[PDB]
């Protein structure tokens, strides 16, 4: 029953920046799945830390030194892939970074280097990618998206921008490449209780977030992986340009008020 | 008077962007019209002058300046001199733009990266440079021209799109973070404009769009110049980080169907 496959046995999974965080996450998940999983992140250190963090879950993935905004360092990357694991079936753009800074006093050069790793470097292993999925008629490419695709704050315009974008290019590449069977998909995270903030949980800060979610919590990183998983797999062949917010209902929800 | 339907500008500093001809010129008109002092930029001399020669025949005495939008300083150099000859902005349109059209997998990075960078970095630039005045003044209104495509992909305008899409997102930030200082930002998202570049389709093209469009017709580049105005009166002050659709009903129709 292929409508009902979560399975994404024997799949090649690119997932970027999954030396740790999120991107671990979704890839281990992968991987428990049966997809064969690989990663890149900006160091060897980085990758060697990711490999022996993914050694100790029992997941022999393939970890790669590549910068994302570069493309010929990307496209060498997948070459490699293709050759030594399988032409890549699932591409997980989940590299990013986030500065908090006034817009009015951004340096132009912070502002284009946020859009560059967060709008142009999905767009680059997108294309490098999406050869083979033609060829093959077969394809998933998720984007990991925010909330700021839909909502502003102040402090991250050029994130805000970069996500804004990086949601209508989840759109346009469904709108593109759809006739080949490939599904082009976003996942929205909400607020995940990542160990950095766990000082904002010992709060204030934890109230206002826990107020604004209609579930009343923070989500774990794992919580993202059921909905990843699904996007990856057969059972989601005819979802397509959407993006999936997995946020406890924030979006959805005007506010507790006092 | 009533401020709450002042739909005048009078005496209001407005730059609109790419402004020599199309769109732009069409709003800056209509600008002046309601009492503003109105400046534009293009690329080169050439369009400059035949710009100020066009708002001159229509008896527009306009100010002019050839600017690159992507060049920071630039931009900064000519915020200043406008503030010297004429007063410093109160209300900015971010309408020079380019769209290319190119098969995503096929697109060169830099291609991508420049579509971004007038469409979207540009914006920021602009915005960045003329906030300082209107946060001392307590006012200030901020106009993107954003696009159909800020919400709907299609193939070959894959860099368009996420450049749209991220200016929406930059819209809202904007709002979120001026707007305690009575600054304004919003967009307007322009349907199918009977321009003459547009002509020729003007015809199986026509019976596309006069099918998308509950209208049933093209529309007429004035016909933004209402929207335009009232985005930047004192009527529209509690409109904040909103894109104005002005598409004659196309986003809001599944389309005739057979």
């Amino acid at each position: 029953n292929q409508f009902l496959n979560f399975s994404l046995e024997g799949k090649v999974a690119l997932v970027t920046g999954a030396s740790y965080g999120i991107g671990f996450a979704i890839a281990s998940a992968f991987a428990e799945q049966g997809a064969k999983v690989c990663f890149n992140d900006i160091n060897q250190e980085l990758v060697d830390k990711g490999m022996a963090a993914y050694a100790a879950k029992g997941i022999k993935a393939h970890g790669y030194v590549c910068d994302v905004t570069d493309e010929p360092a990307v496209q060498a990357m997948v070459a490699t892939i293709a050759k030594e694991v399988g032409t890549i079936d699932i591409l997980v753009n989940n590299a990013g970074i986030i500065r908090r800074v006034p817009m009015h006093e951004m340096d132009a050069a912070d502002f284009r280097r946020v859009i560059d790793i967060d709008l142009n470097a999905p767009f680059i292993v997108a294309k490098a990618v999406l050869p083979a999925m033609m060829e093959k008629r077969a394809g998933k490419i998720i984007n990991i998206c925010s909330m700021m695709s839909e909502l502003g704050r102040e402090t991250v315009s050029a994130y805000a921008a970069a996500k804004g974008g990086l949601k209508m290019l989840t759109r346009n590449i469904c709108s593109e490449y759809g006739e080949y069977n490939i599904q082009c998909n976003g996942i929205g995270p909400g607020y995940i209780a990542t160990p950095q903030t766990a000082p904002l949980r010992e709060h204030p800060f934890d109230s206002f977030i826990c107020a604004k979610t209609p579930a009343g919590r923070w989500l774990d990183p794992e919580e993202l992986t059921g909905p990843a998983v699904f996007l990856a797999s057969e059972a989601s062949n005819a979802v397509n340009g959407h993006i999936l917010y997995v946020d406890g209902g924030i979006l959805a929800y005007i506010g507790k008020q006092p």
